[PDB]
């Protein structure tokens, strides 16, 4: 791909954050905390699931940027609409907002209604991923494979503003502590 010189710099919405998460100082990492971070509660806080938004908005153009996994057993990352669903249980998919993929359980996949199979010889330790608002498009890229692509939502009715998205995983098993982290330009 040719997108990285549509690049720009993410920074993680602290108010967004379920009372777990723990966002560094710059706002570029975000990992799970052992605990409640002693934060206040609020109607923005993802309540169910250990996720957070970017603070940028985009309503048009082409955007990219690049996301850190390494030594993650589980995470989701993708855009969503600024008014996606904060409280209570919801799937990811583009019927609720979202436009995502994960990893779970030694398998990746796109978050579509139902899930789709992706194929990735190559685990990636880096995913980009690039919107282009006005073509609907969204899509991923294996940093650590030369770029490859990995999956391309078109057709997408963003129907609003977008958010970069991201879950950090839940950690039950003590093996999928490491952050999520942007990586620079
Ligand atoms: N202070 C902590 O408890 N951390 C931060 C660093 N961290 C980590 C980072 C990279 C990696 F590959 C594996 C683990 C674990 C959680």
């Amino acid at each position: 791909h040719h997108h990285h010189h549509h690049m720009v710099h993410i920074t993680l919405d602290r108010n967004t954050a379920n009372s777990w998460l723990i966002i560094s100082k710059d706002r570029r990492q975000v990992r799970m905390g052992d605990t409640h971070q002693n934060v206040s509660d609020n109607k923005e806080r993802f309540s169910n699931y250990p996720m957070v938004l970017g603070a940028q908005r985009f309503s048009s153009g082409k955007m990219y940027w690049e996301v850190d996994v390494t030594q993650k057993e589980a995470w989701d990352l993708g855009v969503c609409r600024d008014s996606v669903q904060r409280k209570g249980q919801f799937s990811l998919s583009p019927e609720n907002g979202f436009w995502t993929i994960w990893l779970w359980q030694d398998s990746y996949e796109a978050g579509t209604s139902p899930q789709t199979t992706l194929h990735i010889q190559v685990p990636p330790c880096q995913i980009g991923i690039f919107v282009d608002y006005e073509a609907g498009v969204v899509s991923f890229y294996n940093i650590t494979d030369h770029g490859s692509l990995i999956y391309t939502f078109s057709e997408c009715v963003f129907a609003g503003p977008l958010r970069p998205f991201f879950n950090v995983g839940f950690n039950y098993s003590g093996g999928n502590a490491a952050p999520l982290k942007l990586c620079p330009l």
